[PDB]
């Protein structure tokens, strides 16, 4: 229900000082942005493990205006809001409009208190007693919920990618602590990223799992999937999927110059060698300077089934012969641009820059 | 079960170089070793999310020896080793033990790959049916497993509600700050002390921090002191001392018998008296360089905890204390005195920071010297001094 | 001089966004102005050079068909300065895309070991009978030159002791030892457009000293705007980024007035008169116009035990100290636990600190909606009850 | 001057508990441990920056006994002992001897405060004849303290500034900082010993070692021993890494065989370690095959043919402008299983549910 400009200008101007959140709380109407703003927050909150269902209502103060969302917190449930007869109020927790702004979608330095206000059991007589011993323990985990949604502290790869179902780690795949190391500094920027291939092939239902991951991580970024197949179920908040061949490199220009630069491009699509090759040669260029080019599974360069080669000297037309030539182009327009290779088991990092430094006098 | 002289030697050996981790498994039987890593694991791994149970090998080797241990797997219990047939073994983790020592117990960096081996299906042969059945509660038991093999800083607020302490969430939010003040020790091999274990007079209840402290410094040793016997709480770098906060006697024998301490954590009975007398008998025995903390300030202001309902009344109070500590902080900036002379507090304390219901105190030498005699000691004459 | 205050804040503004960012602020203001902005900047950010052979880093900043050429005459003892092509041996040609400048000295970045600029050594040296006689001249000033020069080109984060040295301020080395405490509460800002008022520029009546710490400050914060407030005129201070102003911290409607045109602030630090009145004045009239999650700083409170800055020698007679004041605060944190009474208001510094740290003459005092509710009414208020309500029977 | 074996042990003694910190001077003499302590600091320490030349003194302090160092502290000049006469003593720092220990040698946590103490212008007395001297050494005594007391912790440096001080660098700083508290042994391969100095700065708890055809026993000092050889012989490369190793760390220079070196000595680097090789068409080829190493897994099974040591060995490489570092550990995540298809379109059945 939110525009995807106005989502990308809330977090720009969230960044910025004073004068940008005053801008910013001017420029659009506050319930508007309350409201986004908790849908912002039920992505962002970990699964509840209270066995005892509360409610924490959240209440966002801009100026004279009150907004009170009453959210549902209970184990094997997603936090959703509801009305407040639904069930008991363990907690009250109160924002500034700006601060929370600030919290999920600024550039902030860690804020161990002051960010908030809370008032515990706040429309609690004759059950006192009795409502204290079947909700407390309940409403401090509920409440632990909520408040992990109401800020940006960076999660843990490996159990995103347990938790959205997605194969990066844990069984076939270990790669989550390469991605971690590689993107955790762009943490605070606002990021476009862009990831070829969402998942789920041609079922109706699956996939996206990695999407969210990306949604997770970059809590000011912009995500964006390209996918052979209709994707459109997957869209939501910061996550906009594509529907286009990642071999087609006039296409991918055009995507590119739409929702481009990208300072993270990722490669986990068909897998055919050609198609990677494609990819790279058409994307690399719309990758921002200190950007990275991300390929995934480069397994399939020893299989004629996915146009690889059994003999691993044969890498002409492999995505492991890019690899290798992109070693010689860090030693047209990828050698002038690249200044950095990371190779690990299936998955590599290629860093974007002008290769350009520490030259000499050839005499 | 596991001699805590053993645990503390085998963490000591652990977080050397090559030669040490060579003396560590020839000093010890390996079989032993593996039984305290997997022990180690098992309270260390967070609470799986698999719906169907999954078994994972853990397999830890060591020259032509190879123990094999079977975790199982599964949300809402806890991991718990079993028979190698008592369930589907979804995959096989492989460490060397030297290298699971450093993982555990180590000081080491941060390694994204390279510190084991790992087989998926390992008994499967090909077959179908188990995929649909076993892929993602494999893939999800052992991303749990793996957790519990390392040393990743957890989430304080997160391990408050896990193990149903009230540090963070409804009473309190004391865990970020106790992130700040402590994350920078974790990869030394602290003494940490907390009074009160928690359950007061219970006779299940407690220990909450305890595992919290255990979970959060995976080098360290922990010990709680409670007045009530705390027995049940006991286990892998996690010792109950029965005593009272209040005999400055005791306090001081178990300061010399497992002491001296990095970490020193009042939690206990929140009688003002009671945090003034633990203070003054603990503080000489918290490391330079360690922190001594104060929670639940509240019962200052409150008689029933011997307080004073007036905030100006304080000389009896913990805030009183704390007042004081600001003193001692600038006690070399006082007129020079030949009677009076700096107490033990008075040099040894750094730093002190207050936050709602906690204050940290930093130990260290007090002994940057106060303003020397040649700056003026009146504001117009130091304005003609510095023209 | 050329370059408005709010211009500069602007470009900063803009240089901490995503590409459009980038891109809108080179079409709003002249490419060949902001290059000379950038160099201005770069002049102040660039460490002491250290080679003893003066050599000169052509600095060239590209934005599309434009080169901006600087050539940068660097040697140890001088003020690295711009001067003509002609006018030494160019040891070194720097090249940076002016987009990519702006993002590496203002912007929000990650670090970027690599491939943010350009570099060619000795790059008008001509194959000759001279030159073998001139690499042994050149070639180690030139890396130290370079090394100069790039340390300027970034936002690398300072040794704050190292600034201390530097512009001569007694932070650190000798009086006192604040600038470790100052690194550990300030270094989290350092990504962040951050308005930091300083009570105290410095060198006091005196027409020429003064501004170290404010200078130290603009480096720490790359993209940081400093004001300094000092009772004298300290207009000769006042340069890139940094703003002094003329007025007594002891006037609290005219503080009020500052904070209002200048403010909010993140950081506030008191390094004035050190009377003891004074910093009680200035912090409530400054208090209220710290941004929450900001931090008011006191320094010297070791003249709260002095009478000749209205200070007291016995310790316990503190009422109207620095010291007292920082006695109170912890009370102001804990203000929610105190019994209930219907004619006690909490006051703005209660609802409004959430930390205190107190060192060796520095106190810091953390900004912040102190409202997380105190011990609620039905936890039993003397131990012994306490006792009986926890231990389920 | 001070023996290797006891150096190391020293250090690993020094990154313990108090228990560790006891042992460590009960078992050595304070006396002697002192001096290494001050060797060490004298070598941290950064050019000092005051043109008056002021006195430091070090006092280190283990029960009844008390250490103390005059040091000579002026610009263009390195920081030596002197006697108490021969110069102005600006300020006296004071440390407890294991507080010096651990922050020289320790695993530890950043202290902002209470390390020390400090007294400045200790014997500086009366008030006639002082007011002289407070105009002219004041700056220099901060200045020259700022200078003994950054050699006396163990704060990370940059290597560009060390790289000028002792006649690129980020790459390796990325690479080798999470390094730093670890008691790291460094192989350097061709050796001025410039380099195994920046190396020695940069790690603090770390034993350095520079082989290098040349005899270079001039180049010896604490932490740092030259090996004299042949690089070329594989036989004498392993014997010395059995020697003196495992290596954290080798660094590999390639310019002035780098198949010969790496072969002989990856197996010497320790699990979760580094193999650094600096530029060169041999040097390119290896490289190269270091993908398909690290790929080595994904290969269609075959029983004449099995994984080599560095098949088995190598975890993540990372190449650069004229540097390159490889991860060595474990390889052995699995290749893709045999019931993932080897086709496309097999793939997107067997994958899309129905
Ligand atoms: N030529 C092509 N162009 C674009 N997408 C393609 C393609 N061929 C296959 N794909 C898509 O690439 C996806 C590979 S699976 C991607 C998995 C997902 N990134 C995750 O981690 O969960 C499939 O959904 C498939 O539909
Ligand atoms: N005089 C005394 N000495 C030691 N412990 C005491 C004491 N009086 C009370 N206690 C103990 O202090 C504890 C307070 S509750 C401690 C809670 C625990 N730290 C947690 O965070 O979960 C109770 O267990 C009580 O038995
Ligand atoms: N009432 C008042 N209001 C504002 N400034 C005052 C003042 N009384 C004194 N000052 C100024 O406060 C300064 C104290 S010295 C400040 C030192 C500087 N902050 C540094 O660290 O380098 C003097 O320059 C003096 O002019
Ligand atoms: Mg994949
Ligand atoms: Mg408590
Ligand atoms: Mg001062």
């Amino acid at each position: 229900e939110f525009d995807e400009a106005t989502v990308q200008d809330v977090v720009r101007l969230a960044g910025g000082h004073d004068s940008e959140l005053r801008e910013l709380t001017q420029k659009y109407d506050p319930a508007m942005i309350s409201r986004l703003l908790v849908a912002e927050i039920l992505s962002r909150c970990p699964p509840p493990s209270n066995d005892t269902p509360v409610l924490v209502e959240l209440a966002i103060v801009h100026g004279s205006e009150r907004f009170r969302h009453f959210l549902r917190v209970v184990r094997d449930s997603p936090i959703r809001p509801v009305g407040a007869d639904e069930g008991f109020v363990g907690m009250l927790v109160e924002y500034e409009l700006t601060e929370l702004l600030r919290e999920l979608f600024g550039v902030t330095h860690e804020r161990p208190a002051g960010v908030r206000g809370t008032k515990l059991f706040p429309y609690l007589d004759e059950e006192a007693v009795e409502q204290i011993g079947t909700y407390l323990l309940a409403a401090q985990q509920g409440t632990e919920a909520v408040l992990a949604g109401c800020g940006s502290r960076k999660p843990d790869l490996s159990e995103l990618s347990s938790r959205y179902f997605t194969p990066k780690f844990g069984f076939l795949h270990w790669f989550t602590p390469h991605y971690d190391r590689h993107f955790r500094d762009y943490r605070n920027q606002q990021v476009r990223v862009l990831e070829i291939g969402v998942g789920g092939y041609k079922h109706p239902e699956w996939g996206g799992g990695s999407l969210r991951m990306w949604k997770s991580f970059f809590p000011r970024g912009q995500i964006y999937g390209l996918d052979i197949m209709d994707k459109s179920h997957v869209d939501e908040l910061r996550i906009r999927t594509i529907q286009g061949d990642q071999n087609d490199a006039e296409f991918l220009d055009r995507i590119a110059r739409r929702y481009g630069p990208f300072d993270i491009v990722i490669d986990d699509g068909s897998h055919i060698n050609a198609h990677v090759r494609t990819s790279f040669a058409a994307l690399f260029p719309h990758v921002r300077p200190g950007g990275l080019y991300v390929i995934e599974d480069m397994w399939t360069a020893y299989w004629p089934g996915f146009g690889g080669q059994a003999d691993p000297q044969e890498c002409s037309g492999t995505s492991l012969g890019l690899l290798k030539s992109l070693i010689d182009a860090i030693q047209g327009y990828v050698d002038r641009n690249i200044v950095g290779l990371h190779v690990y088991h299936n998955v590599a990092f290629v860093e974007k820059g002008r290769n350009d430094e520490g030259g000499i006098p050839t005499w």
